[PDB]
């Protein structure tokens, strides 16, 4: 359905539109990393949901950011020490810490909720690419998923090269690293990805303008506004004061065409007023 429409922007490196990524789903409306948070993102016409993956003792893949259950659920302990069935007996806490009737979803459940409707970016999935791919195949969602990681293209080809013509892969590069430019140019040459996720903490890092020129009309640039260290203090809190100084700067000065935010309703509203999103 709508996901095909979203993908035609994601696959257009000349796009004048800016895609919205809801970090962990729209957690402002339902618990993070839940199917309810995905359905909220879909209802709001978010383009991509980012979801975090962990593996249970019994080898099942669930949505969970932390290595432990403590912050977001009624249980405690390391995910790797719990079985899926026992995790399913717990309940998710909402953003205010109130216990809900929602449960931890499996990756399969999340993908089935997203299927046909919203693209999905998985985090913490690179090292288990093959286990994830089997679930993508089971749910027939490989054409709407964006895998990502930080390894150079030589390593990704060696480890999971046979998957690169089957699912989208987006490199993540921290511009505070001395090898950042080479990692990017090697990806551009060898993989020609649809997008690159760019991270930098220092507002005066010299590379963001260079990356705009390197990736101009070649790949979409994804920046994160979740907190200060991800995009030189151009974050969601700054955007509440002045969205032009935060989101506008990233889009217009740095060439961002995808933004991952913790306030997707607010970002969508801004983008719609700018004529940069439907």
């Amino acid at each position: 359905g709508h996901v095909e429409t979203i993908k035609n922007t994601f696959l257009n490196p000349k796009s004048n539109k800016v895609l919205v990524v809801a970090h962990r789903g729209n957690w402002r409306s339902a618990p993070e990393n839940s199917t309810a948070a995905i359905d909220s993102a879909i209802a709001m016409k978010v383009d991509i949901v980012e979801i975090d993956i962990q593996k249970t003792k019994d080898g099942q893949l669930i949505l969970m950011h932390d290595n432990t259950l403590d912050r977001t659920t009624t249980g405690k302990g390391e995910i790797k020490n719990w079985t899926l069935a026992d995790i399913k007996k717990l309940k998710l806490k909402d953003k205010d810490g109130k216990v809900t009737n929602y449960v931890v979803p499996t990756l399969e459940e999340a993908l089935l909720t997203a299927k046909g409707k919203i693209m999905v970016n998985l985090d913490k999935a690179y090292d288990i690419f093959d286990d994830v791919y089997a679930i993508l195949e089971k749910t027939e969602t490989q054409n709407q998923v964006i895998m990502k990681g930080g390894q150079p293209i030589e390593t990704v080809k060696r480890e999971f090269g046979s998957y690169l013509d089957k699912v989208l892969y987006m490199p993540v590069i921290d511009l505070g690293n001395k090898e950042a430019e080479k990692i990017i140019t090697d990806y551009l040459k060898e993989l020609r990805p649809a997008a690159f996720e760019i991270i930098y903490s220092d507002p005066k890092n010299p590379l963001p303008p260079k990356i705009k020129q390197l990736l101009f009309k070649k790949s979409l640039i994804w920046y994160n506004t979740l907190w200060g260290s991800l995009a030189g203090n151009h974050d969601d809190n700054l955007a509440l004061t002045d969205p032009e100084k935060s989101y506008g700067y990233l889009i217009e000065q740095l060439g961002a065409r995808i933004l991952q935010t913790d306030q997707p309703a607010y970002l969508l509203d801004y983008l719609r007023k700018k004529g940069w999103h439907n």
